[PDB]
C-alpha cells in the first residue's frame, strides 16, 4: 500500500473528529472572533515555526528531502505578516504560548531531532490540511471578520508560489510515494500523523476553553 493511502486511510476517522472539534465547528458557522482567532494564528506561528526548523534541519536527509518544498509551502514568514497584523509591530512580545502549543512543539523537536524519518507525518498533517480545509476556513475568516480580498491578515492561507493546490496536492502524495519505505517506517509514521491530529485536536480544545 502506497504510504500517501496508508496516511489518508489511518487519519480518516481522526480527520472526522478534528473537523467536528467545538472550535472548528464554530469557525465554520462563522462565529469566530478576533480573540479566537488572533489566538490560534499565533499558536500556528510557533508550531510552524517549529517545524520548519526542523525541516530546515533534516532538509538534506535523504527520509524526509524529496518532500522539501520551502518556496511553495512554509507558512512562517507568512505567520509573521499576519502576527504583525493583528498584535501589530510588537507581536514578538505580545503574542500568547500556550501550554498545548508549547506541547505540539515540544513533539515536533523530538520527531525532528531523534526521529526525522517521521518528520513526514507532521508536514503531511499540516500542510495538506493546510491546502484543504484551510482554504475553506480562509473565507469563512474573510466574510465573519470583513478581511479584504487583498490578504492582509489571512498570508497564512495564502499560497502565492502554488497555482493549483489541487494539481500540488497530487504532486506531495505521489512524492511521498518516493520515499525509502519498510513496514517499519510507514506503520509508525501513519501512527505519528494521527499523534499529529490529535495534538491539533487537544490545541483545538484547550483554546475553545480559555475563550469561554
Ligand atoms: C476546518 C475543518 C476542515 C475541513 C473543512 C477539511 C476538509 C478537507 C477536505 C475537503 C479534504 C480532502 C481534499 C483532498 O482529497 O485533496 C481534506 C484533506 C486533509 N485534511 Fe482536512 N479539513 C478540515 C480540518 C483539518 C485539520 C484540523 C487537519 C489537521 C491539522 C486537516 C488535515 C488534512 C489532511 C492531512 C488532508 C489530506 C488527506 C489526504 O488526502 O491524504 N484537515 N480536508
Amino acid at each position: 500500500q502506497d504510504l500517501s493511502e496508508a496516511l489518508k486511510e489511518a487519519t480518516k476517522e481522526v480527520h472526522i473528529r478534528a473537523e467536528n472539534s467545538e472550535f472548528m465547528r464554530n469557525f465554520q458557522k462563522g462565529q469566530v472572533s478576533r480573540e479566537g482567532f488572533k489566538l490560534v494564528m499565533a499558536s500556528l506561528y510557533h508550531i510552524y515555526t517549529a517545524l520548519e526548523e526542523e525541516i530546515e534541519r533534516n532538509k538534506q536527509n535523504p527520509v524526509y528531502a524529496p518532500l522539501y518544498f520551502p518556496e511553495e509551502l512554509h507558512r512562517r514568514a507568512a505567520l509573521e505578516q499576519d502576527m504583525a497584523f493583528w498584535y501589530g509591530p510588537h507581536w514578538q512580545e505580545a503574542i500568547p504560548y500556550t501550554p498545548a502549543t508549547q506541547h505540539y512543539v515540544k513533539r515536533l523537536h523530538e520527531v525532528g531531532g531523534t526521529h526525522p524519518e517521521l518528520l513526514v507525518a507532521h508536514a503531511y498533517t499540516r500542510y495538506l490540511g493546510d491546502l484543504s480545509g484551510g482554504q475553506v476556513l480562509k473565507k469563512i475568516a474573510q466574510k465573519a471578520m470583513a478581511l479584504p480580498s487583498s490578504g492582509e491578515g489571512l498570508a497564512f492561507f495564502t499560497f502565492p508560489s502554488i497555482d493549483n493546490p489541487t494539481k500540488f496536492k497530487q504532486l506531495y502524495r505521489a512524492r511521498m510515494n518516493t520515499l525509502e519505505m519498510t513496514p517499519e517506517v510507514k506503520h509508525r509514521v501513519t501512527e505519528e500523523a494521527k499523534t499529529a491530529f490529535l495534538l491539533n485536536i487537544e490545541l483545538f480544545e484547550e483554546l475553545q476553553a480559555l475563550l469561554t
